[PDB]
């Protein structure tokens, strides 16, 4: 099994060494064993940004053909972001099977990759209507959710 | 009024010389008096295309900055369709102030070109999920799709 | 046209007759007149509440058939309550022409009716997931993100 | 042509449903987000336990209008270095030469693993790139060093 070999070969190295204030770990079974392929992790908002202070919680769904193909990543159902759909799908070309996952790719640059679309959306991909909106008509209106949604999920 | 003086134009234009299958008119108000302001349209998908057969009903909603801002259009909430919002609205780049829209596009050229994006979506615009997974992961399940959605809008 | 002669009435009683930090208006239209049918106000949270401190704004939209038919009321689209659809329709008893819409409601009555709502969710109109799980599995949760909306909408 | 789109259109299906690990291959999206079915991009994974190990190398895969009976042509990006590949990125490579082992039947498969066994194994025959042709050939450790750095260049 590639797929939980590979998984077992993230755990360790993400264990070994991660970037500061995240955190990624496969979730408990009812027996209190590991379930490899669905992972809950955390994304801190990067200082001196509007996403400041809070951590934001993404699960990791790998499926069984990783890493031929890339895991499914999620905020919660209603994050608000123009590049995450409503159901907290994020919108990113890495995470794409047929744009940029490749299977090289590491939970760090996943993670990192998340953490850098929170400040900078991308415009040819967006995902949320009104978040979409906000962000291209009403900036002012835009930031202020940003840094409500900020102190939801701050300490 | 510019805004109206524009939409009764646009009206009376529109019954003139129309493209074949498509309808277009303001909806009436409790005394039966027309919103100049909110239509009711219908655009056929064409022959040759998974899309044949039905007639799609859209709202335009025209805001009072018309012609210098662009009307909003909408299919019905939960329409299935790549660039198609959960809301309904389409994704459309002459529909958008910051790309392709110009206070001189009429009704039809908007029609034609919710028209010709009905069997082919565009990738700059990820509005609705399941209907991407299914355009990229599933093109059977995509077809099947489309194909009772156009019994859905038949006759 | 019965349903704008009684529009005209519910315009005059309201500007001589409203609560406390309240608001209700007909939309303008692009000549400046008045959409008697479609109205924006907001809906303050009573004090001694988590609701307090926030103005909600809906929107309310009078059909044809008008009053004989209740009005359609929505917050934004993504409002947070149990009772409130993700499109923003409030799910109420008194807006609901097979229930207890009557005719002779007042708008003053339909905005202290959704005033009231906003404390107590209603078990048999679950409209909204999200809400209503945190409402019955994770009180804190529910109150928190109460809290963090009446700061959203706030003065 | 016509047949030539419709090969096209089985390549795509017999390269989506099976492929080897660490390969990709897609035809380019054109402006209205339709595919080119005559122009793919692919990438070519480097053999572990080689001097290309770790690499992904991209290629593009340009179908004639005449294709299946002539060849795609492949290229690396120009300046790409291996003794068989031209400056401008072009492959040297049999079952790419109609004068040579090409036949209609090759399948893009075969192409692709043909193009990752030259990464490692070079033909004297057709040196297309001076500078790495007289490395290989006159200073093997240099050569190797500059493998290793292209290997991180582009790092799978």
């Amino acid at each position: 099994s590639l797929c939980l070999q590979r998984l077992q070969e993230e755990r360790k190295k993400w264990r070994k060494d991660h970037p500061f204030g995240f955190y990624a770990k496969p979730v408990k079974k009812a027996d209190g064993s590991m379930d490899l392929q669905k992972w809950e992790a955390g994304i801190p908002g990067k200082e001196g940004t509007n996403w400041a202070g809070g951590v934001y919680p993404i699960t990791v769904e790998y499926p069984n053909e990783y890493p031929s193909k890339p895991p499914k990543v999620k905020f919660p159902a209603g994050f608000y972001h123009p590049n995450v759909y409503p159901s907290g799908t994020i919108c990113l070309s890495i995470l794409n099977e047929d744009q940029d996952w490749r299977p090289a790719i590491t939970l760090k640059q996943i993670v990192l990759g998340v953490q850098d679309l929170l400040d900078s959306p991308n415009p040819n991909s967006p995902a949320q209507e009104p978040a979409w909106r906000s962000f291209s008509r009403n900036k002012a209106e835009y930031d202020k959710k940003v840094l409500l949604q900020a102190k939801q999920y701050s300490k």
